[PDB]
């Protein structure tokens, strides 16, 4: 059989999270890098791209356009959306909040520099007020290692990798919120997830401008 | 019966209303006025995140738009019949959501902002949404969306229809098979009855309630 093939170019993006949840599932991928506009094109006009856009994920015979329709279905291939209706509310609710914040987070280096810092202050204020009480409250009402039925789901994942690039912004963020470490260490700690944190992993660095202008070139 | 915690507009709680609708499920609306009224939910932690949307159903207080309109779509059978399907489903309706995002925040724009950014929405449209969910039903010449079934995809979708005509009766025009979804999907019972006078169904956002909206979310 085939496995996964990866659309999208070679930085975190709108793929990372993708990235995580296959590894941490134990999946094997491949990535097909784009490397310019003309390789975003030729995906176009041999109409690959649903809406013209990646994260593209080539699985199970279907080309999956969308971060949430891709993600979805691997989690629920891999058991990892939880076991019933009842469950995936509360993961999807707890998902949802991480998304919100991985997106402020992802769209801070192409936000003009006029008001970067002005956002950055307020990513930092949601985190300490809003965003990781939520989720400290979930770990504190039942106390058990995963943020849902007791079993590892997608939330965990997501929420871990979230907390690396909250780490990357301001590692004192964490440190009023022990129930949040705690779940970090142990996830990191998943064989899985410890092999894709070591080096040579898919795993994306933090973009800096080299790649921030590729994105430039191959996006417009 | 479902408790639905917003303010009285469409917002990100219309999708939500025209969902249980049209799954021919009545629901009570608990309208907040004020930032007060918002506070009192906060503080008694109804909101998981401090935020509406909210829906009281089944013993949970589900925050978040997706959260509550995933879990109605599973419980009223709108998600199809496997994953496979619910990626279909959920690569359409996310196609559609950032449609939806564009011309929800519309009114909110920065009014030096506001001749561009509608031009844009008339382009993607006219070359990029519009084209691809007419090439998906052209594609199986079905009725519906996914299945050869209702579901959710036909809901979300026909509900941004009538946010296009709003917008401008003419970008529907050289989408025939579009056309005649909005047609078949307003003429189902529960949709029907929605569509007419005097439903939940909310008003597009004038001036009042835009300032409404800004005082509660300060
Ligand atoms: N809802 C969808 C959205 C899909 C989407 O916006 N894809 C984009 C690339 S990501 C972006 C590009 C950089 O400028 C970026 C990359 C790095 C950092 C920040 C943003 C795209 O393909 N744009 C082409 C076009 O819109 O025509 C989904 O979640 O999948
Ligand atoms: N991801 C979540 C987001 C939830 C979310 O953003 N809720 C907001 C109200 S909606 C917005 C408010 C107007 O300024 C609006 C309402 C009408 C028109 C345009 C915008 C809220 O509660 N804001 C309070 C606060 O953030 O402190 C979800 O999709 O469910």
């Amino acid at each position: 059989a085939e496995k996964p093939k990866l659309h999208y170019f070679n930085a975190r993006g709108r793929m990372e999270s993708t990235r995580w949840l296959l590894a941490a599932a134990g999946v094997e991928f491949e990535e097909k890098f784009i490397k310019s506009a003309e390789d975003l094109d030729k995906l176009r006009n041999d109409g690959y791209l649903m809406f013209q856009q990646v994260p593209m994920v080539e699985i199970d015979g279907m080309k999956l356009v969308q971060t949430r329709a891709i993600l979805n279905y691997i989690a629920s291939k891999y058991n990892l959306y939880g076991k019933d209706i009842k469950e995936r509310a509360l993961i999807d609710m707890y998902i949802e909040g991480i998304a919100d914040l991985g997106e402020m987070i992802l769209l801070l280096p192409v936000c003009p520099p006029e008001e970067k810092d002005a956002k950055l202050a307020l990513i930092k204020e949601k985190i300490k007020n809003r965003y990781f009480p939520a989720f400290e409250k979930v770990l504190k009402s039942h106390g058990q290692d995963y943020l849902v039925g007791n079993k590892l789901s997608r939330a965990d994942i997501h929420l871990v990798e979230l907390l690396y690039y909250v780490e990357e912004l301001d590692s004192s963020l964490i440190s009023s919120f022990p129930l949040l470490k705690a779940l970090k260490t142990r996830i990191s700690n998943l064989p899985t997830v410890k092999k894709f944190l070591q080096p040579g992993s898919p795993r994306k660095p933090p973009m800096d401008e080299k790649s921030l202008e590729e994105a430039r070139k191959i996006f417009r």
